[PDB]
């Protein structure tokens, strides 16, 4: 549960800035309603893009299921990487793997809001900033060769870091705890600052804000379950080992449904062998 609604803006201009800087200049991206049949914003997420096409690349698999690469294929309908096929192919488990995560939010439970946007650019830092539970992925092999070339001037963390949260750093407990948490996971990955938890209630939520997938909307509560923040990325590691485990692999191969004709058509079927 949660609220907000500030923040838009484009990238256009000459100017220097150095390493990556994707995650600032990329998250951008937003998505007030991510609704592929919709909303459909400056499509960034590139630091992103490149890691849902480098992973369903080397793990295509295919057969008309993409079943560890429909985890992937959410971003690889543009695979910022090396691809960008429109999803012409995976169109099929692409439109029904991104469907379902802008259907459960709107679906009758939570309510469609930027939880959507916010958990695409925190599935991504919860895969590549842990690969599984905090330390992994310490390099990256297939994804853009561009590998930065200035853009959008530092506006956009600047802006985000001129924030100092409530006040000093006390208080901040409350009602706030709850309205925070949710506040917390999605500003501690786009601003960094944050996910700190006040009083005692915002830590008790943080530690069972986890769990498996009470709530029917296995789309909505699953991103920001597996996404949310380095509270998730932390919990997953434990909760993948514990509770869980087959959470990643069960919202993947539920694109299944066919085989033979995405590419792996036998000799015989999609006469492409």
């Amino acid at each position: 549960m949660g609220s907000s609604h500030h923040h838009h803006h484009h990238s256009s201009g000459l100017v220097p800035r150095g390493s990556h800087s994707t995650w600032v200049t990329r998250t951008a991206y937003s998505s007030p309603s991510v609704v592929l049949p919709s909303q459909t914003p400056d499509g960034k997420l590139a630091l992103i893009d490149d890691f849902r096409e480098a992973y369903y690349w080397l793990r295509m698999n295919s057969d008309e299921d993409s079943k560890v690469a429909a985890w992937w294929d959410y971003g690889y309908q543009i695979g910022g990487m090396a691809d960008r096929t429109t999803l012409v192919d995976n169109n099929t488990w692409n439109n029904t793997h991104i469907a379902i995560v802008g259907k459960a939010n709107a679906s009758p439970e939570e309510k469609s809001y930027e939880i959507l946007k916010e958990h695409d650019v925190d599935y991504v830092l919860v895969i590549f900033g842990g690969l599984i539970g905090f330390g992994g992925d310490d390099i990256n092999k297939f994804l853009w060769n561009i590998r930065i070339s200035e853009g959008i001037w530092p506006e956009e963390i600047k802006e985000r870091d001129f924030y100092t949260a409530e006040g000093e750093y006390r208080v901040d407990a409350r009602a706030s705890e709850t309205m925070r948490n949710s506040l917390l996971y999605k500003m501690s990955y786009k601003d960094f600052p944050q996910l700190f938890n006040g009083g005692q209630a915002t830590d008790r939520v943080r530690q069972q804000m986890i769990t498996p997938l009470d709530v029917p909307p296995l789309d909505y509560f699953d991103e920001v379950f597996t996404s949310e923040n380095w509270n998730v990325r932390i919990y997953q590691l434990k909760k993948d080992d514990a509770q869980g485990r087959t959470l990643r692999d069960v919202g993947e191969l539920t694109r299944s449904s066919t085989k033979t004709r995405r590419s792996i058509k036998r000799p015989e079927l999609g006469l492409r062998v």
